[PDB]
């Protein structure tokens, strides 16, 4: 493990690199208007935006140095050339949709866009384009390839609103990945793991650097450029390592998440601007937050969705009757708010980790699956 030593050194360098230019450049945001308050916090002060792109920059110029020493034979430098291309036009198309906020369908071909070298380099490289159930997808497979971005950028973007989520979720993702590719390191496939671990480690010890000021209570805020960020390395990593199934399951919160979502993104169930919880001032933790809305105005398929997530014992519905007329208060659908129905108000700081120890379990399912530890 000569060219991982030299990789776990660049990365620590990398921590502390993070750690010390996220507040250097904090008067920099500031004054480019890339800051914001922090919605569940009483506190008006603007906290700096999109620092994804100080660590996710940090990551960039570690990879770079790194290049050479994997080498010190040019199929798996394609893919480490390749990834790094995808994954930095990601963090660059990431930044410019934070600094000048895209519509919602622009966003959505962003990470296809970016994603494009490693479709390339599976093309050259001649990738396995047949399933496992046999069946070989062809076309279709590269279309899961360039939708796999998508999905984990997304994936990690909905499940955020309270500090230290987005880095956090991200961290132990990546750090599954690293104990899986250990796990799967000793033998058969050594190539696709040591290959993952070369992203793995730099991302983990970044955004591990984020966190330090991300983290209760935030300091600063790690943007849409760190999603995009962590959804191409996740992708990019999977799809060069074969491993994507395998790590799409260390997705379980996200995919339930979204899934959970979709009624609402979609508008079949009215959706407002925030779906976060509200904070009450009295208490000092976290409450449900609701969704009112005319009762008249909701869809057939709207009304079956919302009257099946209250039988499942899922959603919380409140009906009244007003001057204006009749009006449904339907409960925000997103994993925060479903944990704030079943646990009650919680604290930002313990409803974070919260969702840190449900990853965390997730990933001992998929790992428990994975090599029969069930018994």
């Amino acid at each position: 493990p000569m060219p991982l030593l030299i990789n776990l050194i660049v990365s620590l360098l990398g921590f502390v690199a993070t750690v010390t230019l996220i507040p250097a450049f904090r008067g920099h945001f500031i004054a480019a208007r890339l800051c914001g308050q922090d919605l569940n916090k009483t506190s008006r002060q603007q906290i700096p935006e999109s620092q994804g792109v100080i660590s996710g920059a940090v990551f960039l110029i570690i990879l770079f140095c790194f290049i050479p020493f994997p080498f010190l034979p040019h199929h798996e430098f394609v893919a480490l050339i390749g990834a790094l291309l995808a994954i930095c036009c990601m963090i660059f198309l990431g930044f410019a949709d934070d600094v000048l906020n895209l519509r919602w369908r622009h966003k959505l071909l962003l990470p296809t866009a970016a994603s494009l070298p490693l479709l390339m380099v599976y093309f050259t490289n001649f990738g396995n384009t047949t399933i496992v159930v046999h069946l070989d997808l062809g076309i279709l497979y590269y279309v899961y390839m360039g939708l796999l971005a998508v999905f984990c950028t997304n994936a990690i973007n909905i499940l955020a609103g309270i500090n230290g989520l987005e880095a956090g979720q991200s961290l132990v993702i990546s750090a599954s990945i690293i104990v899986f590719n250990l796990v799967e390191l000793e033998g058969d496939c050594r190539d696709d793991h040591v290959f993952s671990l070369y992203f793995m480690i730099p991302f983990f010890f970044t955004t591990l650097g984020l966190l330090y000021h991300n983290w209760y209570p935030s300091r600063v805020f790690v943007g849409d450029t760190f999603c995009y960020f962590a959804g191409m390395t996740f992708a990019g990593v999977g799809i060069l390592g074969h491993f994507s199934k395998t790590m799409l399951l260390f997705f379980m919160p996200q995919v339930f998440n979204f899934l959970y979502s979709l009624p609402q993104l979609l508008h079949i169930i009215p959706c407002p601007r925030h779906r976060i919880p509200r904070l009450n001032i009295k208490t000092g933790k976290l409450e449900m937050s609701y969704s009112k809305f005319k009762t008249k105005s909701l869809s057939f398929l709207g009304t079956f969705i919302l009257k099946v997530a209250e039988s499942l014992q899922l959603v919380t519905v409140h009906q009244s009757e007003t001057e204006d007329g009749e009006f449904t208060e339907c409960n925000n659908m997103t994993l925060i708010n479903l944990l704030l129905k079943v646990l009650g108000p919680i604290h930002e700081r313990n409803l974070t980790l919260l969702l840190l120890l449900l990853q965390i379990l997730g990933s001992a399912i998929t790992f428990s699956i994975r090599y029969q530890l069930v018994r």
